[PDB]
């Protein structure tokens, strides 16, 4: 099955998932000079006070921190979004070196990692019906650079050694995702897709301009995870990013002048 290796990575995915060569695939490069400020964008609202985290899972591609989405609790609204979107999970993508790791790029610059907070449109009942719709999902994307440690990331880092291999999970209650946000909510937005198979074209992307800073030690611990399962040869979980895809007939809009 699919992955990030030479033999099963991004350049192969189109054979099982033809939408890989679709009209609104992600990630993309954000050309900051071509992005236009959009005065029609409403204020973004990220309301995480009631977020209820449950569990952290190594899925053999990344780790997911999963939330209880059975009530209206951690929601994203405003900006380009119509209505209310409910947080279901977050995960990251990162490199084998600090010079690469993000999926979106900014004027071709790769960050060391990228965080995705995934939300589904509450008009559609749950996530599974939301991914049948062209406005089913909203993903808040946040770049990570290497510098000072991010304190609100450390409880994630400290549980990783308990989910080293594919299929492992751990309790991960009482985690506050507010600690992963930068100060500013300035963002770029465009319509795109999931970035791993099944690559579905359901996502309103909201990519924050301000990166968060994490320490070298925090990202080095991400790189100790494994793609493999327990007992199998070690293949370190690094470089689990899809590169930029053609923009096609899309415009990237800025929330800021
Ligand atoms: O993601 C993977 O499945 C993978 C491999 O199976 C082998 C090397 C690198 C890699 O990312
Ligand atoms: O969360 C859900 O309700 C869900 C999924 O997370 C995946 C598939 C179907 C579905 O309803
Ligand atoms: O690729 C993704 O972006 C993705 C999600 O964001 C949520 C669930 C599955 C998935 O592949
Ligand atoms: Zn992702």
């Amino acid at each position: 099955h699919w992955g990030y290796g030479k033999h099963n990575g991004p350049e192969h995915w189109h054979k099982d998932f033809p939408i890989a060569k679709g009209e609104r695939q992600s990630p993309v490069d954000i050309d900051t000079h071509t992005a236009k400020y959009d005065p029609s964008l409403k204020p973004l609202s990220v309301s995480y006070d009631q977020a209820t985290s449950l569990r952290i899972l190594n899925n053999g591609h990344a780790f997911n921190v999963e939330f209880d989405d059975s009530q209206d609790k951690a929601v994203l609204k405003g900006g380009p979004l119509d209505g209310t979107y409910r947080l279901i999970q977050f995960h990251f993508h990162w490199g084998s070196l600090d010079g690469q790791g993000s999926e979106h790029t900014v004027d071709k610059k790769k960050y060391a990692a990228e965080l995705h907070l995934v939300h589904w449109n509450t008009k559609y009942g749950d996530f599974g019906k939301a991914v049948q719709q062209p406005d089913g999902l909203a993903v808040l994307g946040i770049f990570l650079k290497v510098g000072s440690a991010k304190p609100g990331l450390q409880k994630v880092v400290d549980v990783l050694d308990s989910i080293k291999t594919k299929g492992k999970s751990a309790d991960f209650t009482n985690f506050d995702p507010r600690g992963l946000l930068p100060e500013s909510l300035d963002y770029w937005t465009y319509p795109g897709s999931l970035t791993t198979p099944p690559l579905l074209e359901c996502v309103t992307w909201i990519v924050l301009k301000e990166p968060i800073s994490v320490s070298s030690e925090q990202v080095l611990k991400f790189r100790k995870l494994n793609f493999n399962g327990e007992g199998e040869p070690e293949e370190l979980m690094v470089d689990n990013w899809r590169p930029a895809q053609p923009l096609k007939n899309r415009q990237i809009k800025a929330s800021f002048k």
